[PDB]
């Protein structure tokens, strides 16, 4: 297990402009396009992203170089955050990935009111922090990806992906 399939599992693989849970137009490993309601707008942000014009649709290798590109950039993000990349740095390389997975999918701005949740998690106090995550709407919107995360921040162990 790794960031890459973990995120694979979470968001799947999608070829064509699909919505999102937020009904957001999106593509590939959960690339979101735009959180405009215009599908022509969305298939803009497209052509921009793969650099050709698409009308909507793209490969799997396409998908997949704008994965890297998503995964690399939140990492990137997260380093970049003065209040995000001392958490990071306390965390061991699983439940990086866990806050990895979190920041690609809400970002930065999603993780903002996360503040509480992220010192418990910096305090190693791992069930307090997982009960602090579950009350978010986070959580409410998508339960069943959140209690993966969560149960990937609570033990630093990838059970909860394992048999997906
Ligand atoms: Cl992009
Ligand atoms: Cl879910
Ligand atoms: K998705």
């Amino acid at each position: 297990m790794n960031i890459f399939e973990m995120l694979r599992i979470d968001e799947g693989l999608r070829l064509k402009i699909y919505k999102d849970t937020e009904g957001y137009y999106t593509i590939g490993i959960g690339h979101l396009l735009t959180k405009s309601p215009s599908l022509n707008a969305a298939k803009s942000e497209l052509d921009k992203a793969i650099g050709r014009n698409t009308n909507g649709v793209i490969t799997k290798d396409e998908a997949e170089k704008l994965f890297n590109q998503d995964v690399d950039a939140a990492v990137r993000g997260i380093l970049r955050n003065a209040k995000l990349k001392p958490i990071y740095d306390s965390l061991d390389a699983v439940r990086r990935a866990a806050l990895v997975n979190l920041i690609f999918q809400i970002g930065e701005t999603g993780v903002a009111g996360f503040t509480n949740s992220l010192r418990y998690l910096q305090q190693k106090r791992w069930d307090e922090a997982a009960v602090n995550f579950a009350k978010s709407r986070w959580y409410n919107q998508t339960p069943n990806r959140a209690k993966r995360i969560i149960t990937v921040f609570r033990t630093g162990t990838w059970d909860a992906y394992k048999n997906l």
